[PDB]
């Protein structure tokens, strides 16, 4: 019912979107390229022209679909993306490290975590999940019904997603992975009531005792290979009815809990970078990468040393829904303990065995090698910005997110001497089934600021004005994006409509400017959470960075990724300039108060 009250995703006017496109191109293309693109744009949208016909097609699409973009986005952004989901697609999460130092503790926490999720699942199944608002406007809650009991399934041409949340007989079990071995653990009684952390611990107890050794092949590492490869290996792996039975149990499970094995202690100054690696990819074949199933939508990882976190498959959802679950859970794991009545000799969790063959074993070794290369090429720098958080920008009446994005443009320019196409996730949840759109952080105003900031001929009195104008511009772009007025998904739609209409690919899309515009050297997102956590992901281009952050009141958690194969990029350096950019902006604003 709530969804029927939500407005439908609009199709922006053609002229509106193209005008914003031309403006966003100015700081990243040459004068000559911009001029040429201006011509193509005028032609493209002329009355009775090509663009007008494609626009009408989109308007017809919105009239005959719940959300004109949904299917196209899911397919284009994820299902047709054939690179491994590991690092390149599935975001990782680091949660507040826990205190436990022994096995019974780890299982105790793991057990508490499970109960927390089920508590959250209650509102989902019962549809009692509080209605969220952005500011007087209702938000789509569909993403919350895609994360549990779901899984990505390899496809020879494109992948697919399975969701058992609303099936005839919905799954009532989760999968636990310990020492590369999977187990099927039911978390509900025949009566319907879910198990308690105690009963669950008793179950987790039996599971650990039934997997005390690690000498099995890491079948799960197969899910980390190229999708074309995993598609073939998967198809084979499931020929054996036992394997197919296990794989099926995994895909149906409410979610996967990974009880990771102890790993080598590292120096404190690189500890977080390592924990990030463990959450994003596992660390390698001889660590915890095999203790996974990357096709799974929600994977909660409870490490040995007390660290904890997760990694989720992106086709299934976005960050916000994930953090809402994380916040609810991390809080639940802190609640008191009273009624601890004695359970019963609960049934034992079924083990998900795998019959390995020379062919399957070979694919496992091919996967280990592929992942090994991927991990060695990833450069990650985790940065805890302790200087300030949302507090400072708020004290200047500036949007913290906009302040942060402008700082990143400053950091990038200080390193490369030029701006670059920049992507920032914008939530389209105020619309039915809305996912995301793109906020472009490289703008006419941000370029003017970063240039003025380093120009010794520009007085500080002027620099600050340029700073304020850049932040307000980003905030404006952000407000338009969230209200369906950005242009990136729109242009994508026009291109896909052309493909569907069987008409020659419009020149505007073959244009050099468009190519430059869609090559994001900076791919970013803000994932706010009450929980002091942080997410991270790999760059979207060879020569780019993947930056994610969670601004807290007095500090900001940042993650910076880059590829070693590209000499021009360095996570540590980008992180350093970012910290300094943020500091210099504070100094400049402090030096020139609007009043007094
Ligand atoms: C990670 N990144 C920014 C590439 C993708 C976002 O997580 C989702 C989106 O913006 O569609």
């Amino acid at each position: 019912a709530h969804q029927d009250a939500l407005p439908r995703l609009p199709v922006p006017p053609l002229q509106q979107s193209l005008d914003y496109y031309l403006k966003a191109l100015q700081p990243i293309v040459s004068e000559e390229e911009w001029a040429h693109t201006k011509q193509l744009v005028d032609e493209f949208q002329t009355s009775g022209g090509v663009g007008e016909r494609l626009q009408k097609g989109l308007e017809r699409r919105a009239k005959k679909m719940e959300n004109w973009l949904s299917e196209w986005w899911l397919k284009t952004a994820y299902l047709q993306f054939r690179q491994p989901v590991v690092i390149y697609s599935s975001p990782g999460v680091i949660l507040p490290k826990q205190d436990f130092v022994d096995l019974q503790g780890q299982l105790r926490f793991a057990a508490k975590l499970i109960e927390g999720v089920l508590d959250f699942k209650s509102m989902i199944d019962n549809e009692t999940l509080p209605v969220e608002f952005l500011g007087g406007q209702p938000l789509c809650m569909n993403q919350y019904y895609q994360i549990l009991s779901s899984c990505r399934v390899p496809g020879p041409k494109q992948d697919s997603v399975v969701n058992f949340l609303k099936s005839k007989r919905p799954p009532t079990h989760i999968t636990v992975v310990h020492n590369y071995q999977f187990f099927e653990l039911d978390v509900y009684h025949s009566d319907g009531t879910p198990l308690t952390s105690d009963q669950i611990f008793v179950q987790l107890e039996k599971i650990w005792n039934s997997s005390l050794q690690s000498n099995k092949e890491p079948v799960g590492i197969l899910t980390s290979n190229h999708r074309n490869t995993w598609a073939k290996a998967y198809n084979n792996l499931i020929k054996d009815k036992v394997n197919r039975e296990s794989v099926n149990s995994i895909q149906k499970s409410i979610f996967t809990v990974c009880l990771d094995k102890q790993v080598p202690r590292v120096s404190d100054d690189v500890y977080r970078n390592h924990v990030a690696g463990q959450m994003l990819h596992g660390g390698g074949s001889k660590f915890n990468s095999g203790n996974r199933w990357f096709d799974k939508t929600l994977q909660f990882i409870v490490a040995e040393d007390g660290s904890c976190g997760m990694v989720y498959e992106h086709a299934a959802a976005e960050g916000p829904p994930i953090v809402a679950l994380v916040d609810h859970v991390m809080e639940y794991t802190k609640k008191p303990e009273l009624v601890r009545s004695p359970m019963v000799p609960l049934p034992m969790p079924k083990k998900l065995r795998f019959n390995i063959t020379p062919e399957i074993k070979n694919d496992i070794e091919k996967a280990k090698q592929n992942l090994s290369i991927m991990i060695q090429d990833l450069d990650i720098m985790m940065l805890t910005f302790h200087h300030f958080g949302k507090d400072f920008p708020k004290s200047e009446k500036l949007s913290p997110d906009a302040f942060i994005q402008v700082a990143l443009q400053l950091a990038y320019y200080r390193i490369y001497g030029q701006a670059c196409a920049t992507y920032e996730s914008a939530s389209l949840r105020m619309f039915h089934l809305g996912r995301t759109d793109t906020i472009r952080s490289a703008s006419i105003d941000s370029l003017a600021f970063v240039k003025g900031m380093g120009d010794s001929t520009v007085p500080e009195q002027q620099k600050v004005e340029l700073l304020r104008k850049a932040v307000q511009a980003h905030r404006a772009y952000t407000d338009r994006a969230i209200r369906g007025e950005a242009f990136d998904r729109h242009l994508l739609g026009l291109k896909l409509q052309a493909i569907e209409d069987l008409v020659s690919m419009p020149d505007i899309f073959m244009d050099t400017s468009y190519a430059i515009a869609m090559h994001f050297n900076l791919s970013t997102s803000q994932v706010p959470a009450k929980t002091d956590c942080v997410m991270f992901f790999g760059p979207v281009v060879p020569d780019g960075y993947g930056i994610c952050y969670n601004p807290m009141e007095a500090h900001i958690n940042f993650s910076v990724s880059a590829y070693n194969s590209c000499a021009e990029t360095n996570a540590a350096r980008m992180a350093h300039y970012l910290e300094k950019a943020l500091l210099d902006m504070r100094t400049l604003l402090q030096n020139h108060p609007r009043a007094k």
